[PDB]
């Protein structure tokens, strides 16, 4: 319009407008309390109404970044709570937002929420809109890049669970499974978008486009490349907007994209009917997770247009990015079975083949044989999966994570321990989420998740950079990250950490911790073990681990548990030291 804030309020409605802003403030200022953020939301919302009534009013012409940003700077506690973030205020837009974004904490160390059915069901009956708002808040301050519109959708879902389950006889039995299920979908989502924002920030839009072209051509093989391109442009803008903190424009731009998809479903896909009858937030989610359409019946083989054809360099030279998109599009729509990362490497390889072969005397002789060279890039992944799935089948989740701890602590011992523990834990879960699946689906499953988790490792590592190898693997290429990490081996350069008793002492507090935090503490100890005794043998750790559990199980049952750990602890230390020589 004439007034960006006005347009947003009109298109989105007050409800979603307030949600999205609550989120914005929650992701930028992750340590502020909910009550204060609600005040800020209402203020901005009142201003928004003024501008809708009167697009000419003072300030209404300013971008959301300017307006929202002018609000952060008016926060009295800003420097007290966030230090150098206050300095962002001394700057102009766009640098001011670039600055604010750069202080978003990807690991806030906020307390793990332990949901209590009573208190939650009380809060819900008491005030449903506020309940919803606090959920938006608690997730947004922990996931500062969470896809804002999807977060609205989850908040709705969350609420629907409470509406249903607080009526029931056993509140807890009804809802606890339901929020544990949803909570896993949310954590995945978080990661999925964090990889989107990391891509654009570290490798440019171009990298995100390529991802999308792959993803959508798989989903919509029936669509002409013209359409997929419009879809990708629109979907990329949506993400760029969310990633830069313009949540209202992200929300609006996404709803527009869903309307367009439903209006043209005849030239996009036959599997959208049920999606396109749903309410606004639910409609977009449904599209994003839609079933892949069938592949057109008689398609020409790839070799025809990308290897046997005699004008390939000519066409490539004259539209490099379109031609590579085209390839990706055509290859992608033929292979829904493939992982999006594999598809992208094939594109990256194919690209490298063209760049090299097109400078030679006889380009065709060179590029003719390219799909034999790509066949290899599909087989390489299939080895790891099989081996790692066997290792998973053998050990089960927990034991499997402990192998990964060992492998990765040897690979990258400089990395912080909490990072190693979190990442190895998530890497292990991949066994549960994938190996159980139909043998053929295994690699695509694991390749996608690994992509998500390895991204988390890079983002955590990028802040306190301490390992040249992680840095090399994280920054060299987005597509080859998984292979880069796989290929790392332990480094004999690494001087082992000096012994530190405090790392191996366990306190009676341990028996109070829930299973997950129990394993964390043990898995923390394991990491520290390999940092200090990095050449320690698989067989030796069996007994050391065996003896930690024998020790832990030995004291949590004892008459005076405090008295137990006092004497028995030092036993472990002395024992383990001797064992590891
Ligand atoms: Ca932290
Ligand atoms: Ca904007
Ligand atoms: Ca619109």
């Amino acid at each position: 319009h004439k007034s960006e804030i006005a347009h947003r309020f009109k298109d989105l409605g007050e409800e979603h407008f307030k949600g999205l802003v609550l989120i914005a403030f929650s992701q930028y200022l992750q340590q502020c309390p909910f009550d204060e953020h609600v005040k800020l939301v209402n203020e901005l919302t009142e201003f928004a109404k003024t501008c809708v009534a009167d697009e000419s009013h003072a300030g209404c012409e300013k971008s959301l970044h300017t307006l929202f940003g002018d609000e952060l700077c008016k926060v009295a506690s800003l420097r007290e709570t966030y230090g150098d973030m206050a300095d962002c205020c001394e700057k102009q837009e766009p640098e001011r937002n670039e600055c604010f974004l750069s202080h978003k904490d990807d690991s806030p160390d906020l307390p793990k929420l332990k949901p209590d059915p009573n208190t939650l069901c009380d809060e819900f009956k008491a005030d449903e809109k506020k309940f919803w708002g606090k959920y938006l808040y608690e997730i947004a301050r922990r996931h500062p890049y969470f896809y804002a519109p999807e977060l609205l959708y989850y908040a709705n879902k969350y609420n629907g669970v409470f509406q249903e389950c607080c009526q029931a006889e056993d509140k807890g039995a009804c809802l606890l499974p339901k929020i544990e299920t949803m909570r896993e979908k949310v954590l995945t989502s978080s990661a999925r978008q964090r990889l989107r924002c990391a891509s654009i920030q570290k490798f440019g839009e171009r990298a995100l486009k390529a991802w999308s072209v792959a993803r959508l051509s798989q989903k919509f093989p029936k669509a002409e490349f013209v359409e997929v391109t419009k879809l990708v442009t629109d979907l990329t803008k949506v993400h760029k907007e969310c990633c830069h903190g313009d949540l209202l424009e992200c929300a609006d731009d996404r709803a527009d994209l869903a309307k367009y998809i439903c209006d043209n479903q005849d030239t996009i896909s036959s599997k959208l009917k049920e999606c396109c009858d749903k309410p606004l937030l639910e409609k977009s989610h449904c599209i994003a997770e839609v079933e892949k359409d069938a592949i057109p019946e008689n398609l020409p083989p790839l070799t025809a247009d990308f290897a046997e054809d005699k004008d390939v360099c000519k066409n490539y030279q004259e539209a490099k990015d379109a031609f590579l998109g085209s390839f990706l599009y055509e290859y992608s729509r033929r292979h829904p079975e493939y992982a999006v990362s594999v598809l992208l490497r094939l594109a990256k390889e194919y690209e490298a083949t063209l760049e090299e072969c097109c400078a030679k005397d006889d380009p065709h002789a060179c590029y003719s044989t390219v799909f034999d060279k790509l066949k290899h890039l599909v087989d390489e992944p299939q080895n790891l999966i099989k081996q790692n799935c066997d290792q998973f089948e053998k050990l089960g989740e927990y034991g499997f994570q402990n192998a990964l701890i060992v492998r990765y602590t040897r690979k990258v011992p400089q990395v912080s321990t909490p990072t190693l523990v979190e990442v190895s834990r998530s890497l292990g879960k991949v066994g549960t989420r994938c190996c159980t699946k139909p043998e053929s689906e295994r690699m695509p499953c694991t390749e996608d998740y690994l992509s998500l988790i390895l991204n988390r490792l890079c983002v955590l590592h990028e802040k306190t950079p301490v390992s040249e190898k992680v840095t090399k693997c994280c920054t060299e290429s987005l597509v080859n990250r998984r292979p880069c990490f796989s290929a790392l081996t332990p480094d004999e350069t690494y001087v082992p950490k000096a012994f530190d008793e405090k790392l191996f002492t366990f306190h009676a507090d341990i028996c109070t911790l829930p299973d997950t935090e129990k394993q964390i503490k043990k898995q923390t100890a394991l990491v520290e073990l390999l940092k200090h005794k990095p050449k320690a043998t698989e067989e030796q750790l069996k007994t050391v681990m065996e003896n930690f559990v024998a020790f832990v199980d030995k004291c949590c049952a004892a008459d005076d548990k405090e008295a137990c750990f006092a004497v028995e602890g030092p036993k472990l230390v002395v024992s383990t030291q001797t064992a590891l020589a």
